[PDB]
């Protein structure tokens, strides 16, 4: 395997898996996984990340909790929203994606109960039998959140690697007292979940493909 | 396999400080900016504006920052504040710093030594490219992740190409100036990375960083 050719593969083959089957990834290779990741840098090497994986009963019970603050409305966000976060063509990215979902999905953006069924399936981590979670500083800012980036995308390519599907979620991190509660986590806040195991490749959702903006749009060369 | 080459990839790329001169071909330099726009983000808004800057472009950008920073003419979209870092993090940072400063001969006490090292890092540490990351201008904790998932992906495929690399938040300490050489408006400078080939007989390309290990990052619980 060439190394340009690995890249490739690795950063291309990563997509966002939203339908796996239950069957645990090894122990051991979880460990190889999460030390690899470990190797991400950061601002003057401050590694940032707390990542806790939940596995087997304790992922179950989380998931039940996860489910039962979203129909209680608990909503226990760390990270609060920023007036016009998406406008121009960040929005039309944003609704050419929900589209795509929604169409591989076989739902319509009225039907309300099916658009429900999806996400309390979305908070049982899309049937995955392992979730990370990604915690970080309280005073977290831009530059630290960054870093937590660098992280999330250094794991995902490592699972990747092992053949290992993921989803990184925001959702997870819209019900982080719950997250705290259930993993006895104080004084950190929950940036993002990320579940992952083995796709379901005949799930039609997982056979949804979402385009890049490509050079024209995202990069300039001078000199 | 697939796992060695990813191995491979995620330690092997380190924070180069010395380049050679030599530039990465054109056809190199696009396809890893192509690769690297395939890194995930909230909702496909893959919210990252690229700037890529070489030869004259890049010299004169160089010493606009030289000058900037001998003038004291600091402009910062994304505030870093002294206590930022506390307990263990406050300790790596030390530690790295300890690490970093030993490879480079340069001692606590010496102000003109460490002056002359922040000028050449203003000059990218002589790498041929500079690739500066624009994000917009409402970017928060959700969006300033994204542009980190973009840099790893960006700095990945660099590696696999055997491109060295310097992320450098110093870059975005002179945003307006950045900004004014690049004809940029209205986008927020989070940080640049330097890159091109390591000039491998300088000593600080020699310094190894290491990590925190897995039982002090990670739990796992079940
Ligand atoms: N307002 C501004 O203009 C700011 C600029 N920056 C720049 O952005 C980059 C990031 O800064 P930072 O993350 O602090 O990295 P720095 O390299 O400045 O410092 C990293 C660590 O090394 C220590 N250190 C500094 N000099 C030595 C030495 N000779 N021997 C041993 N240890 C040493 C620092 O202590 P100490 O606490 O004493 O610095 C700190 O613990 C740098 O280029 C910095 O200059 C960062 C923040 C604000
Ligand atoms: C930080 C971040 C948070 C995300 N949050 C969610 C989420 O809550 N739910 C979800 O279905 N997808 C989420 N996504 C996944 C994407 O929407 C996806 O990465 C994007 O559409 C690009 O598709 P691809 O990853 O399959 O290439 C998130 C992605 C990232 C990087
Ligand atoms: C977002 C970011 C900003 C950084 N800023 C600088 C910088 O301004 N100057 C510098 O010499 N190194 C900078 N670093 C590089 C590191 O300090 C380095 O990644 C860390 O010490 C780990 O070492 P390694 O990358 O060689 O494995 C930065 C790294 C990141 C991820």
């Amino acid at each position: 395997v060439d190394l340009a050719q690995a890249a490739e593969r690795l950063i291309k083959g990563r997509r966002a898996v939203r339908a796996f089957r239950p069957d645990e990834v090894p122990e051991e290779t979880m460990r190889a996984v999460f030390e690899l990741a470990g190797h991400a840098p950061s601002n003057s090497n401050t590694q940032p990340w707390h990542v806790e994986v939940v596995s087997g009963a304790a992922r179950d019970r989380l998931a039940e909790a996860l489910v039962t603050a979203h129909a209680e409305e608990r909503v226990t966000v760390d990270f609060p929203y920023r007036e016009g976060l998406f406008q121009g063509v960040l929005q039309e990215r944003r609704a050419d994606f929900g589209s795509r979902l929604y169409a591989a999905l076989g739902i319509a953006r009225d039907q309300t109960d099916l658009l429900q069924g999806y996400n309390t399936e979305s908070l049982r981590f899309y049937g995955a039998p392992h979730v990370a979670m990604l915690f970080a500083p309280n005073n977290t800012e831009a530059r630290i959140a960054g870093d937590m980036g660098i992280y999330a995308q250094t794991l995902m390519l490592a699972m990747t690697a092992h053949g290992i599907a993921s989803c990184p979620q925001a959702l997870l991190s819209f019900y982080a007292d719950t997250v705290r509660a259930e993993l006895g986590v104080e004084n950190r806040k929950l940036l993002m979940g990320i579940s992952f195991g083995y796709a379901d490749d005949t799930a039609a959702v997982n056979g949804v493909r979402i385009p890049r903006a490509g050079l024209s749009e995202t990069t300039r060369f001078s000199r």
